[PDB]
């Protein structure tokens, strides 16, 4: 559809990588309704297209998403928070089966690093900062600003950064394994279409395992998460990508896969 | 009070920070029965004090903790650690709900490095040292030195310290994710100090919320953690901070709390 | 027994670090059963040596282990996978009560690093590499390369690696806590000995007993493994060398132990 | 819209219970995609309806629902299924915030038995039969037929009506813990109704909130149970209807709730 | 210090069950906070006294305990409970070492039932009633009346007590597994003091032990519980009670245990 | 082999059930060490034959199994229990992928009624009585007498057993979910291999997916165990059984299965 928040394309060669950028450079991409319901409506587009295997996410160079509008909720009561379920449709991104890659340039503060996290790959500029101010306006970050974070970073740093609501620059993100990849910030999202692309050249139920198999690490015990790693290891044998793969190993030459 | 193994004050302007300092230069801090029941009285001290919104632990400038006292331990049996549950007062820390910043100069071994582990955030100097020298003296860590540290350095690393008893430098546990911060040895204290400086100034009740929020994520599965997340993001707008930090927000000014 | 695949002897003074080193230097150190198969019986000789307290693992110069054989798995189909228990007896050193270092050299993809990965300590060559390639051939890892990954590098670089099979360096390794310490190619199978016979040095009982205590971090709560660390703590006491090691300590001296 | 498969009515004085009623009686209720997709938008509808505070979710005199249609699932493949998540309709009654009280009448097998044990009350006629009989066509319940059941029943019943498909009378299903309660054939509906009543009698939000309490024990430990049992009763009493219940009964009366 | 709310005392021969018995026969044993601080004040007197090995908890013959005052709880705010942590001193029980058995004789309705619930073993009158009225005053169970319910009858009876308030019989609480075994009224405090001596005449440590192990069921998994069992079990083996009731069993005789 | 201490045969038409019985009468099937050995060659006999589907386990008539050896265990430490891992043999059941049904008859106490209720199916006598006498001799059930038993039955009434170590008759264990069927002492084993004979006509693969599913329920939580539960039915689909059973079911015939 025509989207006036956030502009969807495929890029790449093949046209096998969807590309969904903020495009509210005013607002410094604040995270309001209307965007995030663009946002979800690119993102089923992107699932439900068969040529597309791997999505990449983006803001502004100066600015990824600064965090919700605060206008729209500052006359919200406990009751209209607690039933009607408040920030609901903020965690479409994480029942996306395929990988999403965010290329986080600028400010990423508040949603903005909720979102962020709640990708697979976080690819970081030279200049992207990481921040969860909640606590300065007299609330905590409720996408999982707190659950990923602390995870990911550590309980230290993720307790400093949610208590204070300092800044971290990528640098830091990188060394506390925030993100996997520092780029520069006029080719950061190249090489996050790129990695994208490297996704996607892949079988695209193989891939929806692996994800699924990485993403149980942090809902299962390390028993039950290997028992399932097994099953699904041994569940992508009945695909005739698997057999595919094996034989352009054994015989020499590139796989053809048919995400079958 | 009249203290003889800790000292326990009010600094920064305004008194908003609790400094519960160790005072065994002689004995490297060594965690006796007296100074855990001082620093246990301390902690309520400073917990119902509504003037004091965090507190920071601190040690001398050549050591933080060197563990506890090992003559007051030997002649101990099985029974008569199970029985009278043997360091039982030793997790008090983790019962508070205001935030605890441990500022480690010099030697944190064995108790004290669980002692730091189990606080909210690290503040280390640039020559602090951590360690799990247990395993020399035929026993292991039994205050939190291998759930912790595994979780937060990761198993390598881990089982490492715990195996070997080796110290790791400052700049290890920043890169490792124990710390969050490195200071200079003559500076540690006061960047701790507006550290929780800073923490105070938001609201007690919100930060509380947070810090319960952040500690949820060793406890629960993501998706029940960010369950939880929701519902405290819900019942943060039930305040009056809350109201008071957006309508802040909205007119650009200074939030006044009052942690209600 | 006369091993065609590995070789297994003791190495270090006193005879006490079991050295396990894949000899398959012409096929970069395939994953195959009869490979498979010495080690486990290398291992269970090592288990079953009241001599030994520590194991170190190692490969070649210039690969660990390059994976499994795939073509002794391509015209597996996904009923023979499931009702044969595919790579069951792949996950023999998790069962292993003595600490196993992993001194990896050159390269480790597919199935040699998810075997870093289940020993204790990973100590990792300056030119070692880590990968998990799987996702190149339409599979994904199925030997702990999923689960223990994420736990340890973190969400953002573990789905990077599964979902594009590309490699990492020892730095990096090192810097996500994938590795525990960097050491040159001439050297490290040095150190990790020089690291076991520090281990071993100690009480295996206790060792074994801490061993448990860490490993314990990845299968329950904090709280619960609080618990169980408390429970293993008090239950150390009933065993001869901790009231040796603490009587030496007492009185400054080598503590003799006797494994009991 | 106009239903085909179900019936949807208000019944009870207030109109404030929602009956949804199967109304396949020649097929004996069987689960078909239209069917489902029906019984969702009723649900919808009566989730965005003020008026309605319970639902009853029931069938037919002889039978409940008689499992899924096998002619739209026998040309199934494996990737048809998981490419596709098969049967993922089919828990849109576990996000429901208002409960759902299943009146069983007749036959519940597999997946009637499964959309049964998804309600949170159970109520079973004299007759009521439940079974899981996809052991007998070369398939196993996907829908919840062995964790809630084993949960509910216990380990051995379970394990055997999963392995042998037999059915279970309305008795042993009230003596395992299945269902709560049995009524006759002919009047089961109405005492089905004179609950969801009952329920609907109270606050909306204070039950959803109960509801949630309930059902996260199924979801996390004892401890961190109570915990969020804690936090949900203190939320409470930022509600109106809180303080109108505790009034009312301090000044003895009927008390008049708003949800909110 | 005598008690104006309870009766503590020592019953049963050799005077090793501590009896704490309510005493508020007009307001039907209502949960205050004077009667919770003399409850726990003779749960900590009984504890600390070795000649106790077994408590027993009562009220009277028609109500054993009809919750909390609603007086004290009216004029509560949400700020109010959540800082200050409302009920706090209400989970005493759970932490007391020695077995509790309940002897819950009449009424038993909202902070009695879970009171009763939060006892290891709980015994029944023939009129004993159990119910969670909290909904009727439009407020949740907050001292373990959903997490513990649900896991010991079933979701779908704890989802019917709980949304409707309604009672059940001790013949149903037996059945669904509330209780575990129903006495006459006039006798029930009997056979609970008989209970109780037949507990404590065994050994208090291992009896512990095994309290532990049976409650860490609902804390765990099923592989850790058994890996707890099994070091627990071990651990057994260093007391001397144990190789006494060994020594008893293989030569026939009467054990003398000395809790140690 | 020839077994002294059981009796291993194959029973009912077809051939496809494996009677493991214990032939120890006069000593009221004492669970020794040669006794677990033997159990565990038939049971691995019986995994390795094709053309059994299903196990029965019994004992004899007046006593199924009393317990371990007491003899065996009396002159042990906590040293040589740690570290040689007491009990570790007795887990072999836990680890068969096909079905166990266990017919108890007569006494089930200590290491017999772990053993019964390590098996899926539990099938008792009308004079069956199960107890866990372990705490009169100073010890706690090691074998999971605790952690499936509270499970099972509930807290009460395994905190009960276990601290009081009295009997409880096969209706009790019926109505608290222990045993899922009674029978006469004449006909619980021809009861039992019947239903053996109704589980092994089904697909053996099948059946374990089902087994594991079920098995599942106590390792996870109620999300996670949903989404394996999902797995596990997608990858059912991809058997022959799968598709035979479903031709048989929708042209009405009988299924051939074959295992594959
Ligand atoms: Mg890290
Ligand atoms: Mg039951």
């Amino acid at each position: 559809a025509n989207f006036e928040y956030i502009i969807a394309e495929k890029r790449g060669k093949n046209n096998t990588v969807g590309l969904i950028q903020l495009n509210r450079p005013k607002a410094l991409n604040a995270l309001c309704d209307g965007l995030i319901d663009e946002l979800n409506q690119a993102l089923k587009t992107f699932e439900e297209d068969p040529a597309v295997g791997a999505i990449v996410l983006t803001g502004g160079d100066k600015a990824f998403a600064a965090g919700a509008d605060i206008k729209e909720m500052q006359n919200l009561s406990f009751q209209d928070c607690y039933s009607s379920k408040f920030l609901k449709h903020w965690d479409h991104l994480t029942q996306v089966k395929k990988p999403v890659i965010a290329a986080v340039n600028g400010y990423a503060f508040g949603g903005g690093c909720e979102l962020a996290m709640m990708c697979d790959i976080i690819y970081a500029g030279e200049k992207a900062q990481f921040a969860q101010p909640e606590i300065l306006i007299g609330t905590i970050p409720g996408a999982g600003g707190t659950q990923r974070l602390t995870r990911a970073v550590g309980k230290s740093l993720a307790m400093e950064m949610v208590l204070t609501g300092d800044r971290i620059s990528a640098q830091d993100a990188k060394q506390a394994g925030l993100v996997s990849k520092i780029c520069p910030v006029e080719t950061l999202v190249e090489e996050a279409i790129q990695c994208a692309e490297k996704i996607a050249s892949n079988s695209k139920i193989v891939v929806a395992m692996a994800k699924e198999s990485v993403n149980a690490a942090f809902e299962m015990t390390l028993t039950e998460g290997s028992k399932l790693e097994k099953k699904l290891f041994y569940s992508t044998f009945a695909t005739d990508d698997r057999k595919e793969g094996m034989t352009a190993f054994v015989e020499k030459r590139k796989a053809n896969f048919k995400d079958q």
